[PDB]
DNA sequence: AAAAAT
């Protein structure tokens, strides 16, 4: 019944109703795995497979409902074929078994801990957080003294109620210093997302001078740290270049930051917790970027991260265009494509809109 | 420095 389904996520709606969670969750748990080892086309091969499973409106209960579904290769059909027989994945159990798989996840589960670092203290022996944070010889950079002084409230996922009170902390802080800037909540939480491992914020505005735009990062942050809401914070001065063509992070001004955030700012609906000291460690992400840019910063932002790698693999083997977080490029015409909201991109695309609570792939 | 942070 339903209608031919295309390898490309920006040509399928996912919907956060993953009727197939049994075998997502053991081809995530498989493509993290080889993600950490560095094995780059294995990973992409089981993320892919996740993603079109995730985009199904039916569970999958036997093996001929695989028929027809692209990304499904000999090895993914095999773990999917032994999830229908008992409904566990010996591969994926294997995996969280494994001891590099363990370390990794673990050390990486540290803000200012990424690939380099989990693998340099998982080769010098090290399996613990308790024995790193113990050491004697190892030194720790800032990033990564707060994520150990925070580890708790940042490794516990950020919900609804917290995302919606930072919405207001920077909304608040943000029209002080320019009354006509656009703030939006991008990342998972515009996706409709319940959870997340942050809240993720675009900023921009219609009439800012080129030093308001620069300074308006600058002034929340120093009103948030006179405050005693600022953690921690990074702020990455633009390296964006208008003329450029879009061939990781983009290069708008950003920052990184930890916030304070006030229990009692929380409208949580929740009754019986604990409020112990009062407060929680967010992670927040700040962005800026000239007005004309917005919608392309906006597309990148939202997401799903296997949504914006398919777009951009659709747009350069499908339309012969370059995209990214910037800008859009037609390579056959030789001109860069202007857009004032999503739905312009999709159509320069060639692409049924896809709203974001069904980019969730 | 490389590395981390989306
Ligand atoms: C890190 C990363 C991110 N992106 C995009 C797409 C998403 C947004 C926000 O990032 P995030 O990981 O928090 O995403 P989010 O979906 O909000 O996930 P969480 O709910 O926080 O886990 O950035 C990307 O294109 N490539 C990447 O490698
Ligand atoms: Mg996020
Ligand atoms: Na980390």
């Amino acid at each position: 019944a339903v209608k031919k389904i295309s390898q490309y996520a920006c040509q399928r709606r996912t919907t956060l109703n993953n009727y197939n969670q049994l075998f997502t969750d053991a081809l995530d748990i498989l493509a993290e795995n080889d993600e950490l080892r560095e094995n780059e086309g294995s990973c992409l091969a089981f993320m892919r497979a996740s993603s079109v499973l995730k985009s199904l409106p039916f569970p999958i209960t036997s093996m001929k409902d695989t028929e027809g579904i692209p990304c499904l290769g000999d090895k993914v059909k095999s773990i999917i074929e032994g999830i229908i027989e008992d409904g566990e994945s010996s591969e994926a159990k294997a995996v969280l078994n494994d001891e590099r798989y363990k370390s990794f996840k673990l050390f990486t589960s540290v803000f200012g801990v990424g690939l380099k670092t989990a693998e340099k203290w998982f080769r010098m022996g090290f399996r613990t957080l308790s024995k790193i944070q113990s050491d004697k010889s190892l030194r720790f950079t800032q990033m990564q003294k707060a994520g150990f002084l925070y580890y708790e409230d940042l490794v516990s996922c950020v919900n609804r109620p917290e995302a919606e009170a930072v919405s207001m902390l920077v909304k608040e802080a943000v029209v002080t210093f320019l009354p006509d800037a656009l703030v939006t909540m991008t990342g998972g939480f515009r996706r409709g997302k319940m959870t997340g491992h942050d809240v993720d914020f675009l900023i921009t505005s219609p009439e800012a001078t080129e030093d308001e735009e620069q300074q308006l990062l600058h002034k929340v942050t120093d009103f948030w740290k006179q405050q005693g809401l600022l953690l921690y914070c990074d702020i990455l001065e633009s390296t964006f270049e208008k003329f450029k063509q879009p061939s990781a992070l983009d290069h708008f001004q950003k920052c990184f930051l930890i916030l304070k955030l006030d229990h009692g700012r929380v409208h949580s609906e929740k009754s019986g917790q604990q409020e112990g000291k009062g407060w929680k460690a967010i992670r927040v992400d700040l962005v800026m970027c000239p007005y004309d840019r917005r919608a392309f910063a906006l597309l990148g932002w939202t997401g799903s991260r296997q949504f914006e790698r398919d777009l951009r693999r659709y747009a350069t083997h499908e339309r012969k265009m370059m995209l990214d977080n910037h800008a859009l490029y037609d390579r056959t015409k030789r001109v860069f494509l202007e857009a004032e909201s999503e739905e312009e991109i999709f159509a320069h695309l060639g692409l049924d809109y896809i709203e974001p609570w069904e980019r969730n792939a």
